[PDB]
This record gives C-alpha cells, structure tokens and sequence, in this order.
C-alpha cells in the first residue's frame, strides 16, 4: 500500500553521464556506444545565446575543442556533427556501461524520470511529465544542461528528453535525443512564453483510481456523466479533453476497481466544481496529473 | 530554477540488491562486502507472523535454507546470525559493487531515498521522511520487504532504513541496518497503531525558503513572531515545536534570502491560521515537510 511519485532506478543512466566542455562552457553529455550526445549550445558563450548561428559557431570548433570526461578519464573525440539541436561527438571508446536503449519522442501527458547532473555527476532523480504546452516543470541549475529524461521497460532505457533551457517563467524546455525541441522552443535566449499549462485529465483519473486502490475513497459520489458533459467542465477548468482513447486506456484500472470510467469522471467533475474542502487525496491537496495510467498499474503491481 | 521532490541517484544501491528466499517467503536483501542483510521475518509464514518466536523459528534453519540470488547467480551462504530484527547472511563472495557505506540511525524529520525492490530487482526510487511518530509514508507491496532507505554524501552511501512492515493504516515501519525498529513497532502481525503524525516544522520552513529562492513569494507578510509565540500556534496545528537548534540550522537559508527565520515563522503562522486560499507554493496546495534544510541547500546548490 501507499502511492508515491516514483522515478525509475537511475543506475543504467548514471553509467552513461559524462562531462562535455567547449571553451569555458561545461555541461552534461550522454555516452551511448561510441557517441556522446549533448546540447549544441555547449559551443555558445552567454553572449552567443542572444542570437547564435550554430552552423557558423561550429565551423570554428575541431574534435580537440570538445573535452569529454567520463569520471576522471578523458575520452578521445574522433568526430563531431550537429543533428538539429544536439551535437553527436564520436569518441574512440564504446561506453562499456551502455544499456539496451532506444530514442523515443514522447507525447504531452507522458511521464519520465530526470537524472539531474552537474559536471557529468548525478545529483538527483525525479519524475516529470511532458506538459500539454511542451514544457516540463523540472529542477535544473546552470550546468544541468544535457541531463536526460528516460523511461525503463525491464532492461531497455528509452531516452525521451535532454535538458536545454529555462524560460523566464522558470519552466524548462528541451529536445528528444534526435535534437528536436518539444513544442515551439528554440535554443536562443529570447522571448519564449509557454502556452496554457492545461491539466492532463487522463492522468488525474488514473491517480484517482490509484487513490481508490490505496484506500482514499471519500471523493467517490453517486453520479455519472458522459464524455461530452465531462468535457464541458474540463474546458471550463483548463483540463485536456477526455477522448474515447483515454477511456480505453483506463479500462484495466476501471476493471480492477469496478468503478466505470464515466463514474470516476463524475467524481472528478464534482471535485473540480466543489474543490477539496480542505481534504487530501494520497497526501495531496490538489489533483495530481503526473501519473499515467501505465504508471498507476506499474506502481500498483510492483513491476521491476 | 524549479524545486522537485528529488531522490538520490540509486545506482550504488541497485548494485547491492539481492533476492532472499527462505522456504516459500521471498523478499529483498542488501549485499555489502560478504554479508547479506534482510528482515528476520524472511523465516516466517504469514501464520508465523501472528505470534512469531524468532529464536525458535531460526533453530530449524541452516545456511542452505537461505537462498540468496544476485541477478541470476546464486550466492553460497556460509553463516547466518540474527541481530535484533535483521538476519546477517555471510556469503563466500564479497559484493564486487559494494560502495563506500555506513549504517546510520536517523532522527524523526530526516529524509532519505527508498529504492523499492521486488525479487531483488529495483522497481523505483522516491524520497521519504522519518515521520515524528517513527512511521514512513512509503509505496511498498508484498515482496518489498528488505528494500532500503539511504542518503549519499558524494561517494558514501549511508543506509538508514530497511522495510519490514505495513500497519493496518497503510503506513510503514522498519529498522535501521542494525535491525532496531524505528519507534515502538515490532515484526509481528498485531494491533500496532501509529501516534500523531505531526508536521516537521523545520522542514516546512526550509521549503518556504526554497519557494522564495525559486520565485514563489506571495506568502511573505509584514509580520514577525517569537519562538514561544510561534510554538503556541505550532501546538494548535500539530506542528513539532521549533527550537533554537532548528533556527540555527536554517541560518544559511536565512542568510541567502535575507529573510530572518522568525519572519518566515510569522509567514508560516499566517498560512496555518488563514490557509492557502486556493493558492499553491512550489506546485503544492499544502505545506510540504519532507525537505530538510540540508535538502533545500543541496538542491538549490547542485551538489553531486
Ligand atoms: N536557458 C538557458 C541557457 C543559458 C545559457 C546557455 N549557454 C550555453 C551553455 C552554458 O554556457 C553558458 C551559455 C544555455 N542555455
Ligand atoms: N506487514 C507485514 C508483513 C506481512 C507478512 C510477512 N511475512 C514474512 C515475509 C513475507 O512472507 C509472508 C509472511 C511480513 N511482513
């Protein structure tokens, strides 16, 4: 029993983190096979970041200008290339700790673990969601760029995020491991405002199921609703529209608890309209949206 | 910027987790040097757990009855002994992945990371606090016993918790790595009720400092208070008394922010008396108490 915001065990990723230095800029790289992946802005000064021309900046860089350190041992850079917003540094040694891995581009509402790193050294692990506005709400200080987000399925790490930038609102933006930003963000120090941070409705419902499984049941009511009726309320409260695909994804939790998805929607509707009245659900005073239906099943079933 | 509930990177601990089986009971063990540490209730059936005599049960057990598996490789048990509520299984092989480590017995209010495991395999990592009633609010299913709690200082793991039991209220109890329960709990399936789960005041204040550092400042008011005045309010709200030792520990956060500790206490006092009025602090609708002053400095400074 109990339900926690749980990250994946970080060891397989810790084994991949390196330090990348270009001139006076140090950040983190991801060492998989004989390639080190890092944000391309490693080549920028803070001055450069106001209006950088990455192709032009990169012309002035040679393999030997990229200092790659794995623990206290230096890696030999034998090639470099830019792919979108990441650099790929080819090194002469395959990472002996390379796990089974994939690169995946996640959808908004999907959760992942972040291994926050500085100077190639892990500092902490926490759980994030890709927000519907394609920001994440992370914990990243200067030096944390190149820290990565991942999921694990048994022994395969799926890398989905690399940390690039903080917006003036203190929310975070980054790329997949092909170097494509999530959302409209760019690796430039300019006016980039996030859109509406809507609530991930399917995740709230999952978490309400988690609450029922773990004994928090006070919010269950006598009502039901329809997708269209629920969605009128969702819209009013800046919740994502609930689709039949979302209903289908909650089916296993519905089956386990015997609470019809539309009945849980009617519980959520009353919580949106009435608030918590000073009560808590799974130790939270607000409706938590950074657990996916898959997360809730995983944690409630003890998957390793 | 940003402030997250962050666990320590779990890799050093993942490298220590094994499976222990005695008869039909499987749980987790901690493999450090040539000793595997696990809950003594590994020797119990569910029937035994109602009124177990561990010394009597252990007489019927030999080294070969303790099946210890590290990944898919079996360890040879060459000795066993009971220390308080843990068994120490001596194996013929030192764990080659043994990190620098210590065993520490933490005080209530101290935080730590839990690596939740099943069958010796890591499933997730999350941050806990030792509650003032010596319970923790974890996420543990059957098979999770022997999962451990730890802190890391650079390259030294300090192990502070081993998971033993869930109370009927769905809160958790366990031991330090000398096998001594935190609080009054016993490894028996009996009536064990937790006392008052008071709020860890020094941790709330730390987190309010974290909020100020990270731009959440709406709750700062024009007031101050005294320890005695604050403590009258703390008592009324089931907060731990604030001591001068706590004030001293918040000194660095006070210095960094320029907000006198007693001024932050007066902010907390108004939040206790007035509530949040539907506002949030660092994404929370309640006052968070599972960050220590050390946690806040660590996360706000990027310690690795
Ligand atoms: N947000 C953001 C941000 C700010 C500065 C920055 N630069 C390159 C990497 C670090 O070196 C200093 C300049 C990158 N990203
Ligand atoms: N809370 C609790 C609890 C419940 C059962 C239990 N036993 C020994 C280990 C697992 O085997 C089944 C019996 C131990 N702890």
């Amino acid at each position: 029993s109990g339900f926690r915001k749980m990250a994946f065990p970080s060891g397989k990723v810790e084994g991949c983190m390196v330090q990348v230095t270009c001139g006076t800029t140090t950040l983190n790289g991801l060492w998989l096979d004989d390639v080190v992946y890092c944000p391309r802005h490693v080549i920028c000064t803070s001055e450069d970041m106001l209006n950088p021309n990455y192709e032009d900046l990169l012309i002035r860089k040679s393999n030997h200008n990229f200092l790659v350190q794995a623990g206290n041992v230096q890696l030999r850079v034998i090639g470099h290339s830019m792919q979108n917003c990441v650099l790929k540094l080819k090194v002469d040694t395959a990472n002996p700790k390379t796990p089974k891995y994939k690169f995946v581009r996640i959808q908004p509402g999907q959760t992942f673990s972040v291994l926050a790193c500085y100077n190639g050294s892990p500092s902490g692990v926490y759980q994030c969601a890709m927000r519907p506005n394609f920001t994440i709400k992370g914990s990243f200080l200067n030096g944390s760029c190149g820290s990565v987000g991942f999921n694990i399925d048994y022994d395969c790490v799926s890398f989905c995020y690399m940390h690039h930038m903080e917006l003036p609102t203190g929310v975070h933006a980054g790329t997949d491991l092909e170097g494509n930003f999530y959302g409209p963000f760019v690796d430039r120090q300019t006016a980039q405002a996030a859109g509406t941070d809507t609530t991930i409705t399917v995740n709230v419902l999952a978490w309400l199921y988690a609450a029922v499984i773990n004994g928090d049941r006070w919010f269950l009511n006598r009502f039901t609703t329809t997708l269209n009726d629920f969605n009128l309320v969702a819209m009013k409260y800046n919740y994502e529209p609930l689709t039949q695909d979302h209903v289908d994804i909650l089916g296993p939790l519905s089956a386990q608890t015997g609470i019809a998805v539309l009945d849980m929607c009617a519980s959520l509707k009353e919580l949106l309209q009435n608030g918590m009245n000073g009560r808590t659900i799974l130790g939270s005073a607000l409706l938590e949206d950074e657990f996916t239906p898959f997360d809730v099943v995983r944690q409630c079933s003890g998957v390793t």
